[PDB]
């Protein structure tokens, strides 16, 4: 079964929408796994818009039914120490953020599933430190931030120099399929809690770029990178190494990197050979991540509002173009 796992979120009404009494055109079936929309501006019953994907969650999904789904299965590929990515795609308010980064329950027990609001960047360190540890496995883990705007690179996480200077990056000679990204801030990680200051940090330094960059809220995106550095010995001096990397990237909705990776995609669906990586800055970043049969999800999230009609239909049509599949009949 295809690598490349599409799945669609539909978040709830804020409140915002309801105090200007925002209506659904969204119609979510899990089951069928079927997302459709009810156009109408002056009402219309004969014509709604329907897509199919490997998984649809509707609003009272929870933090962890998303992460079970869309994370597990890959997180077992980045340890077994091969190289994934999950992107979370959509329109501002639709749900990236909060599916990517969530809210956090301090003061509280734990078990990377019974948190029960955490997203999945640091669901994910949660469940990284949780199993390598259990498992008696020797491990480091860093991490990464760079964002792309008007297909330049920017470090997120650099504290000294950082008010507007770009990262430059060039192939680099032993991954053909891989760059460099010469002075990009690696934090190491030393216990799970600490991805929280990590993102704060990210967080602001994008508050900072709006204020010189015209619309890069909505024309940025996101790669936070997590190395996992694993080892095993075995009494003799036996050692296994295994160096995996998930990339977790939020990509600002379609309201050149987009382009490209949608044609990368579709390609990888397509198995038509020469996809283009090299053609934007994201797909050349994530070539390596995006290598053999490895697992690939792209979350689409989408606002159940009829104000946001076309911009649903547009993340919709975004990832039904990725990853074609037919809807089913009845
Ligand atoms: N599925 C959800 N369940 C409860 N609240 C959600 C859900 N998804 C998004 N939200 C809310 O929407 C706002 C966050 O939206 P956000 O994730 O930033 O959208 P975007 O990723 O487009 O920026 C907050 O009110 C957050 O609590």
């Amino acid at each position: 079964g295809k690598n490349i796992q599409v799945v669609v979120r539909c978040r709830p009404f804020n409140l915002a929408e309801r105090k200007a009494s925002a209506h659904s055109i969204v119609e979510c079936d899990p089951v069928r796994k079927e997302v459709s929309v009810r156009t109408g501006g002056l009402a219309d019953k004969s014509s709604r818009k329907t897509y199919t994907f490997d998984m649809v969650f509707g609003a009272s999904t929870k933090q962890i039914d998303v992460y079970r789904s869309v994370v597990c299965p890959i997180l077992d590929e980045v340890i077994m120490g091969y190289n994934c990515t999950i992107f979370a795609y959509g329109q501002t308010g639709t749900g990236k953020t909060f599916t990517m980064e969530g809210e956090r329950s301090p003061n509280e027990e734990y078990t990377w599933e019974e948190d029960p609001l955490a997203g999945i960047i640091p669901r994910t360190l949660h469940q990284i430190f949780e199993k390598l540890t259990d498992n008696g496995t020797e491990f480091s883990v860093k991490v990464s931030l760079l964002s792309i705007y008007n297909e330049e690179l920017f470090d997120l996480l650099n504290p000294s120099s950082d008010v507007s200077e770009r990262l430059q990056m060039f192939d680099d000679p032993r991954n053909k399929r891989g760059v460099i990204i010469k002075g990009l801030e690696e934090i190491t990680v030393h216990n799970k809690d600490e991805v929280y200051q990590i993102l704060e940090k990210g967080a602001a330094k994008r508050t900072t770029a709006a204020t010189l960059m015209n619309a890069y809220s909505s024309r940025s995106h996101s790669v936070f990178s997590v190395t996992i550095h694993m080892k095993e010995t075995t009494i003799d001096g036996e050692e296994l190494v295994k160096i995996g990397k998930l990339n977790l990237v939020d990509l600002a909705g379609s309201e050149q990197s987009l382009l490209t990776l949608g044609r990368v995609i579709t390609a990888l669906v397509e198995r038509t050979p020469h996809v283009p990586y090299r053609e934007s800055k994201l797909t050349r970043i994530l070539q390596d991540s995006l290598g053999g049969r490895t697992r690939t999800s792209i979350i689409a999230t989408i606002s159940p509002a009829s104000l946001n009609l076309e911009e649903t239909l547009s993340t919709l049509e975004y990832a039904h173009r990725a990853k074609n599949i037919l809807n089913k009949p009845e």
